[PDB]
């Protein structure tokens, strides 16, 4: 529903969380080039939008956890949350989802 509760206090960043934060604002940089993307599914700008979440999906299943919620979290957040915006892209593009 909504994750704001947990603390933060040490002299380390995880490189998986760092990666999220790279990966993220990727994502997140990109979401409204997807929102406010505007070509066929598949024209010639449409790879580059896709090829991006693709990429950095790709990373997201890269990013390891090790079982640490906080990561895992964020990951599997990051997971769904890129698919999203490529999911939108096939829509913002101008043909439908499914139907």
């Amino acid at each position: 529903g909504s994750s704001g509760s947990s603390g933060m206090d040490m002299g380390n960043q995880h490189p998986s969380i760092s990666r999220l934060q790279e990966i993220q604002r990727e994502v997140k940089a990109i979401e409204p080039q997807v929102v406010g993307f505007s070509g066929l599914s598949d024209d010639k700008n449409y790879k580059r939008l896709e090829r991006i979440l693709t990429k950095q999906l790709f990373e997201i299943d890269s990013v390891d956890t090790e079982g640490k919620g906080d990561i895992q979290q964020a990951r599997k957040r990051a997971a769904q949350e890129t698919e999203r915006l490529l999911k939108e892209l096939e829509q913002n593009a101008s043909g439908p989802s499914s139907g």
